[PDB]
């Protein structure tokens, strides 16, 4: 059994600490150092070893480097830090700390320090925080576990529990309660500049570098090592306050509490929201601006209309209901037939009303009493705030291929020094100057300025990328945009806006017909009339049928939708009950309305009215009644049904856009009915008989950008996915619009009529004739997962779990409609586990498991840009005497690595497009290095022990060209429009080793034949000695030349240009110096000044070998180009993946488009 039992945690073990005097970096090096020290000091008799100082000097940083690595291990790995800091416990009573590693893909490895408390006389609590949830020690279990709530049990408590509670009493209950489970609060850390600090400066390439800056300490310059070592601690201070002031002006979140009323110890008291404990009686009014329900609660009385923006992801309104009317000794299950009442934290309660089981007196404020259940962390948004803090490690640029590339490099640099040493041992040289050497050797070759040039490249693409308002936090993430397979997408505030909008009135033609109405194959009209221009009866109804209440000072609360219609319909309500004054021109005074039930769906209300139309001069007034409703409730009222009712509106609610029906009823055509016979008029003599009025739709509009962006997308090499959650029709229909999906769909569902606890999935067609049962067992592969596309929605997700065929519904669907917040990280992590890289753009609270688990995470908030306009005039304004509203800086920018601040779709693309302007730089970088490191090996191992020795003129002329070529390269500037070819993803392949071994072949054998040929003509038979001076000689000319060609042809071939990145004709920094460097060795070469061969000290040259020497240097261009040129060809992986292979009509109709598009832009 194991020790912690929850599903997350994979391994637990029980650890006692020891103190600093039997750690492992203490204790070895307690008992070694006095020896040598001894032996150092007051010996006088060292013959174990020399004793000059580089010998001492040597055993210093082999013992300092130790002790570094020793204490550096128990930081890399917690594994270690168990092993070297703690030992092996045995129980409980003696263990003080626990190590708790976590599954594979859900966080990071922890120690946690364990809490004992002594509330009870005989009974003690062990609890220990991994990662903000409270682990609690259970005694008779042997096991720890999360802790238990009452609303969860293996027995579910009965409806009379709730109901019949009368909040908490008993103040020691209260204290108990209040010690066991804590305080409602979330308290996010923030880490400031320190700890960041800390966690930057033990990263392998930070000790890397400064190991090797600190090697170069050798007596041999005591000036210049110091100053790099203070570079790079400035740059590391500089990088670290960058991100900390990029996390802290995001990252930067706050809950504030608001006071409530608590029914406690019998009495109603103000108790502000953050001290709330499980049993509670708590009164929920309505909620306040940005501040949403503390705690989750369960409603006992009274009925709520909630907005659930925050787990649906609309923001269309409910209607929770109590539980009064439930009977007594009845289980309470949560999945269905009670989900509509219990009330979620994190939400904002839109409206409340009461339209005493336990003899309560009513609170004063006049709320709704609820039981609270679930509170602190543990609550639903606890869950996602605890997936946004610690769900995913940092990058930081430290990849296993990195490693791997160091080693690649350190084997060569240990076989020249080898080399070296053996020729020196064999030569009898000073053993000091052996090791000067040896570590010029080793430190020349292993690149110590790798990290510095990557971090420079990565952080041009971030200062590029801020012009187009995106802001990113964690910098080395852009990388991973080049390669995406996957693209996913959400569907409310992404590609479409948040806000319902009335599309307007339709169905106005219904009943006479005008022999001209647009209609379809089965008869339904389509025509689309705008609210502003409309009937009298339709906008009587539409503007008395409401439910609005005015409070004291005036302000109106309900439903931000008949707002949206009233401001359209340029109506307004005075303080009274009335409806004041398009070209409508009237008013209108209610008396009577009836409510919303969720089993009637009827809102219905009466009223007098009067109305002077001013385009026909037709006159109205007297009594009038208004019914709302769903068309199926509404149909069986009207007394004449038109010839086409039960079309038009199947086919608008068929397009997932919502329909809503209006009758209106003339009860006395002349004055209003009278006083108090409205009273006593009931709902069954008011809805009797009605006349048809039309279907106003409401739906959500789609974005100007939607369309082209997810065009650039799909026609390139990446492939496009929806995962909303939304209703199954409304997704279809924006994923057809969008042209994510174009051909038959198929939806995976229950049946459309609602059916309670029936497991059957049934294959369904968007019209509804096709009716293909199905078992979670193997889907039919030759003709529905081939022929027609998928769309699974998510009662069928957790249905088809483990199963075969799971592995085969994550690569033929593209749209996921109905999914929960955790089921969105599921799905990319199944895909993430493919082999796929994915990216998601969401914009609420709903889908930060999505955008935390995602290699590129961007969040889009929403403000235009007149608005940044605005905020950059306010700012201006502020600075210069030393106002607008502010981004909605909500939640899913604090989860998501990008941020965007401009609400555009085209925002996901220009990502895409840096990102390949980052990644080819970033491989290339790669490749002009080692192969340049590795010229240098051998230009320092075995051509060092020849006599050829360089100018200083020279010198500097290869340093200024190496260090102007290598600052060239990392600038670089995308290229607008995406490219159906991908670039290079992996350093580690055949192309790019086959490449720089042939290149560094090519290059040994050219040098081989320059040398043996130079020694041919003039030999050399006097002894060569390594310490004298310069001397010009006709070797000393040629394998400079030959060397600075093979410095020009390593950044000439590897260079790729259009297709991603900048061409090589525009960067003239380059390109200028590439052109004058190859320009002046040719003129060398060839002899045509003879002022410039003595400018640089170069010998003359005979008139026989200025010939072979020019050809072997064309040859040795012509060849490092060749091999490149046949291995891309060849031995290259540019092409799209499976899953992004598109169809060959689909190639055929983007070729149309772009061929039309062509012949019309002239
Ligand atoms: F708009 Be979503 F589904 F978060
Ligand atoms: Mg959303």
């Amino acid at each position: 059994a194991p020790l912690v039992d929850n599903p997350q945690i994979k391994s637990a073990e029980l650890l006692r600490p020891l103190p600093l005097y039997q750690h492992a970096y203490v204790w070895p090096y307690v008992i070694v150092w006095p020896v040598f020290l001894r032996v150092y000091l007051t010996q006088e008799l060292y013959d174990k070893y020399i004793g000059a100082q580089e010998w001492t000097f040597v055993w210093i940083i082999s013992i300092v480097t130790f002790q570094t690595l020793t204490w550096l291990c128990t930081h890399w790995s917690v594994n270690l830090n168990a092993l070297f800091t703690a030992k092996k416990a045995s129980s409980i009573e003696d263990a003080q700390l626990i190590k708790v590693i976590p599954v594979a893909n859900a966080g990071a490895a922890d120690i946690c320090k364990l809490v004992r408390d002594k509330v009870g006389d005989n009974k003690t609590n062990i609890s220990f925080l991994f990662q903000k949830r409270r682990f609690l020690w259970y005694p008779e279990r042997k096991a720890f576990s999360t802790l238990e709530f009452d609303i969860d049990a293996e027995p579910k408590p009965t409806l009379s529990k709730f109901q019949l509670s009368r909040g908490i009493e008993s103040e020691d209950e209260l204290k108990r309660l209040e010690q066991h489970y804590g305080t409602n609060t979330f308290d996010i850390p923030v880490p400031t500049f320190t700890e960041l600090f800390k966690e930057h400066a033990v990263a392998p390439f930070f000790v890397f570098q400064v190991f090797c800056v600190g090697l170069w300490l050798l007596d041999e310059y005591w000036y210049y090592s110091l100053f790099t070592l203070v570079m790079l601690v400035v740059f590391e201070s500089t990088v670290v306050w960058q991100r900390q002031r990029t996390l802290t002006e995001f990252r930067s979140m706050s809950i504030k509490p608001y006071p409530i009323y608590v029914y406690r110890l019998g009495k109603w008291t103000e108790i502000q929201s953050d001290k709330l404990l499980p049993g509670d009686l708590v009164s929920v009014t309505r909620t306040k601006e940005d501040s949403g329900v503390a705690c989750d609660m369960i409603l006992v009385e009274g009925t709520a209309i909630v907005n659930e923006a925050m787990l649906s992801g609309e923001s269309t309104p409910l209607l929770k209901d109590s539980i009064q009317l439930r009977p007594g000794d009845a289980v309470l299950e949560v999945d269905g037939l009670d989900k509509n009442s219990l009330l979620w934290g994190g939400t904002k309660v839109l409206q409340i009303t009461h339209g005493p089981a336990s003899g309560i007196p009513p609170p004063p404020d006049n709320g709704a009493m609820a039981v609270v259940t679930k509170t602190g962390f543990e609550t639903s948004q606890g869950s996602l705030v605890r997936t946004m803090i610690y769900s995913t490690e940092r990058v930081s640029a430290n990849n296993t291929e990195a490693l791997l590339f160091i080693l690649f490099l350190l084997v060569f640099a240990l076989a020249a020094s080898w080399y070296v040493w053996d020729e020196g041992v064999r030569k009898d040289r000073k053993r000091s100057k052996l090791l000067l050497d040896c570590i010029l050797i080793i430190t020349s070759v292993v690149p110590p300025e790798l990290p510095m040039e990557l971090s420079l490249a990565v952080n041009t693409s971030l200062s590029a990328l801020a012009k187009f308002a995106i802001f990113c936090t964690e910098p080395f993430r852009i990388p991973f945009a080049g390669r995406i397979d996957v693209a996913c997408f959400d569907k409310t505030g992404t590609l479409t806006g948040e806000d319902l909008v009335v599309e307007g009135i339709a169905g106005l033609g219904l009943g006479h017909s005008g022999t001209d109405t647009p209609k379809e194959a089965d008869g339904a009209h389509t025509r689309m009339v705008s609210v502003h221009d409309a009937g009298m009866e339709t906008t009587l109804v539409l503007a008395t049928a409401h439910a609005l209440v005015k409070l004291d000072e005036g302000e109106i609360v309900g439903d931000p939708m008949e707002k949206a219609t009233l401001n359209a319909l340029g109506w307004v309500l005075g303080k009274n009950d009335t409806l004041t004054s398009s070209g409508i021109l009237g008013t209108v005074q209610i008396k009577r309305r009836f409510q919303f039930s969720s089993a009637l769906k009827r809102q219905s209300s009466v009223a007098t009215i009067t109305a002077t139309e001013v385009k026909t001069g037709r006159k109205l007034r007297g009594s009038f009644v208004g019914v709302k409703g769903a068309p199926e409730t509404i149909m069986k009222m009207l007394v004449t049904v038109p010839e086409h009712y039960e079309e038009t509106y199947k086919y608008f609610t068929r397009r997932g856009s919502r329909v809503l029906a209006l009758a209106y009823k003339q009860l006395t055509t002349e004055g209003e009915l009278g006083a108090n016979k409205i009273n006593d008029l009931k709902r069954e003599s008011v809805e009797a008989d009605l006349h048809f009025a039309g279907f106003l739709v409401l739906q959500c509009p789609l974005k100007e950008d939607a369309k082209q962006a997810v065009r650039m997308l799909n026609e390139s090499s990446h492939r496009v996915v929806m995962i909303t959650g939304d209703n199954p029709l409304t997704a279809v229909h924006v994923a057809k619009e969008v042209e994510i999906v174009d051909r038959d769909v198929l939806i995976l569902d229950a049946p459309e009529h609602s059916v309670y606890g029936e497991e059957s999935l049934v294959w369904r067609s968007v019209d509804d004739k096709i009716r293909i049962d199905v078992d979670p067992t193997k889907p039919i592969d030759p003709e529905i997962l081939k022929t027609k596309d998928l769309c699974v929605t998510g009662y069928a997700l957790n249905k088809f779990k483990g199963q075969v065929g799971w592995k085969s519904l994550l690569r033929y669907t593209w749209v996921y409609a109905r999914v929960s917040p955790k089921q969105k990280e599921d799905i990319l992590l199944g895909l993430k586990d493919m082999g796929y890289y994915t990216l998601m753009a969401g914009d609420g609270t709903n889908d930060v498991g999505a955008l935390k688990q995602a290699h590129v995470g961007v969040a889009l908030l929403n403000g235009t840009q007149e608005d940044l306009n605005r905020i950059a005039e306010h700012t201006r304004n502020q600075k210069m005497k030393e106002e607008p509203p502010t981004l909605k800086l909500g939640d899913a920018s604090v989860a998501a690595p990008f941020t965007s601040k401009l609400r555009n779709v085209m925002a996901i693309p220009n990502i895409l497009r840096q990102g390949r302007c980052t990644l080819v730089a970033t491989i290339q970088m790669y490749k002009i290095l080692a192969l340049n490191c590795l010229i240098s090996a051998y230009s320092l191992s075995v051509l060092y022990l020849e006599g050829i020795k360089f100018g200083d003129g020279q010198i500097t002329i290869s340093g200024m060209l190496m260090s102007v070529c290598f600052l060239s390269i990392s600038r670089a500037r995308s290229v607008e429009g995406l490219s159906k070819e991908r670039p290079q993803p992996n350093i580690f392949n055949f192309y790019i080793i086959g490449s720089i071994l042939g290149q560094f072949a090519v290059h040994v054998a050219t040098l081989i034949y320059i040398a043996q040929l130079c020694d041919q003509i003039e030999p050399r038979t006097e002894v060569i000695d390594l310490e004298a001076e310069f001397k010009p000689s006709l070797l000393n000319s040629a394998v400079y030349l030959l060397q600075l060609i093979q410095q020009i042809s390593t950044f000439a071939v590897n260079y790729q240009g259009r297709p991603f990145r900048e061409s090589l004709s525009e960067n003239k920094g380059m390109f200028y110096g590439i052109v004058g460097v190859t320009a002046i060795a040719f003129a060398c070469s060839t002899e045509m000044l003879p002022e410039l061969n003595e400018a640089m000290k170069l010998v003359p040259f005979n008139e026989n070998f200025k010939t072979i020497m020019t050809t072997v240097m064309i040859i040795d261009f012509v060849a490092c180009y060749v091999i490149e040129w046949v291995l891309k060809k060849l031995f290259s992986d540019l092409r799209a993946r499976d899953i992004a292979e598109r169809r060959p009509d689909q190639l055929e109709r983007e070729r149309v488009r772009k061929e039309k598009e062509a012949r019309e832009k002239e």
